[PDB]
């Protein structure tokens, strides 16, 4: 790009490609996201233009928004690594619990902030959580289903991940609440702890049944109204709920208790980011620094 000397391609999100680039003028290194078409709507440019004011230590700062030629460019502060790479890098030893706790705590602060401002992320996943050498972790991407709406893929033939999708979404609820972000964060928390995706579905139905096999097929008792959901079918198999101690060993009881609250089927029962920050699990929370290999 004329103003940016693209360093490299560091990703290809569900909306566009992300590049590491240097402002030929300021010399600042940033993350430049190219957005995907036939004119680029204005309702979105506003939704986006609104994000620039959403500043918090646990939210990646959106520096500039540039609309030009069917392509929208989002300029973000650059962070050196994402949680997916860090988890892969920590696979053999596991991320130390104090760091897992710090990361969870910070992301909940980020979400509490977003949610208090009625902003929903909607697509939390390891690849959308960025970390630095200082021990911070920030929410990135935020998708844009409200400012657009996930079509059929990312933008150019790429398998979207369903692993962190809340059940109400999979069951066709058209109106997501902040609860979907807590569910996703719950899934990531479990994954950091066990070093294995909690619900690695490879299709919407497989994702749904993996959740059902583990947490039990929901019914009107645990989730009032579930049998009325758009994609609910009486023919869904009926699996019993598995014991939580088998789901995330060796997470301690405080952690398991918090996780169960983040994974309640009923969105209305699911814990809020604000309430989660008060959970006993965070009593001894600290801010360790990660060992990042850049
Ligand atoms: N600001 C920002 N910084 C990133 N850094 C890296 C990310 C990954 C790696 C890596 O895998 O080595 C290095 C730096 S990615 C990113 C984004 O704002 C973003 C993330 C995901 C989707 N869309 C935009």
């Amino acid at each position: 790009m004329e103003n940016f000397q693209k360093v490299e391609k560091i990703g290809e999100g569900t909306y566009g490609v992300v590049y590491k680039a240097r402002n030929k003028l300021t010399g600042e290194v940033v993350a430049l996201k190219k957005i995907r078409t036939e004119g680029v709507p204005s309702t979105a440019i506003r939704e986006i233009s609104l994000l620039k004011e959403l500043n918090h230590p646990n939210i990646v700062k959106l520096l500039d928004v540039i609309h030009t030629e069917n392509k929208l460019y989002l300029v973000f502060e650059f962070l050196h690594q994402d949680l997916k790479k860090f988890m892969d890098a920590s696979a053999l030893t596991g991320i130390p619990l104090p760091l897992i706790k710090s990361y969870l705590f910070q992301l909940l602060q980020g979400l509490a902030f977003c949610h208090s401002h009625r902003v929903l992320h909607r697509d939390l996943k390891p690849q959308n959580l960025l970390i630095n050498t200082e021990g911070a972790i920030k929410l990135a991407d935020f998708g844009l289903a409200r400012a657009f709406g996930v079509p059929v893929r990312t933008y150019t033939h790429e398998v979207v991940t369903l692993w962190y999708r809340a059940p109400e979404i999979l069951l066709g609820c058209k109106y997501y609440s902040t609860a979907v972000d807590i569910w996703s964060l719950g899934c990531i928390f479990a994954e950091m702890v066990t070093r294995r995706a909690l619900f690695p579905g490879d299709s919407e139905i497989d994702q749904l049944f993996r959740i059902f096999r583990t947490l039990g097929t929901p019914d009107e008792v645990v989730w009032p109204g579930v049998t009325s959901m758009p994609d609910y079918k009486p023919s869904f198999p009926k699996w019993a709920r598995q014991d939580f101690s088998k789901v995330v060993p060796p997470l301690d009881e405080d952690g398991r208790s918090l996780l169960s609250q983040m994974l309640h089927y009923d969105p209305n029962k699911r814990i809020s980011a604000k309430a989660a920050l008060a959970h006993p699990f965070f009593q001894d929370v600290t801010k360790p620094v990660p060992h990042l290999r850049l």
